[PDB]
């Protein structure tokens, strides 16, 4: 189409043919291999570096992040990944389900929260469902490395939630902590 950043997620995936966005695949693949570092997603890239990457991906060009000059500035990749989500015109968790997600996590026990959160996730439209599963599995994998990155699930969810769920980090942390059962 005409652009990637700011394009509705469903429209973008209809256009590209990918299960989840190429930019998400590229950023996560890079981070999982080369970005297992202190402060992943906490620290930020240099703005000029983020805008360069944005401009490339926004043209549907896939830059080779694993080669210089990209391979050095890990945090521009993490920043870019978050920014893709921040610019979606309908957030990842969707406007339609925003209140249901909040209410779900407000249940009194983890069992009831699990059931209620599950029921909300199951009504996400397919492009949102697939993209959320892929992101949550990436952040769960990263949380395994928390002794290196100093990024536990709680802090991953705090940095991420504003980009994903808007009209909150409790909802995102709960999904992250239960990704295997919620996407089984």
């Amino acid at each position: 189409g005409e652009r990637v950043f700011g394009c509705d997620l469903g429209e973008h995936l209809l256009n590209s043919g990918f299960e989840v966005p190429q930019v998400l695949q590229s950023c996560t693949a890079f981070i999982e291999r080369y970005g297992i570092v202190d402060g992943i997603y906490r620290l930020s890239g240099v703005a000029s570096n983020i805008q360069r990457l944005r401009h490339e991906f926004d043209s549907e060009h896939v830059p080779d992040l694993t080669k210089e000059p990209y391979v050095q500035d890990i945090h521009s990749v993490g920043s870019l990944c978050k920014l893709y989500f921040r610019e979606l015109p309908n957030p990842l968790l969707t406007y339609q389900l925003y209140e249901k997600f909040s209410d779900a996590v407000s249940a009194a026990t983890d069992e009831e929260r699990l059931i209620k959160i599950h029921d909300v996730i199951q009504q996400l439209p397919p492009p949102h469902y697939r993209t959320l599963e892929f992101l949550m599995r990436h952040l769960s994998l990263l949380a395994d490395y928390c002794s290196i990155t100093n990024m536990h699930a709680k802090n991953l969810a705090i940095v991420w939630a504003p980009n994903l769920l808007r009209s909150q980090s409790v909802v995102v942390e709960f999904i992250l902590n239960h990704v295997d059962v919620l996407f089984s």
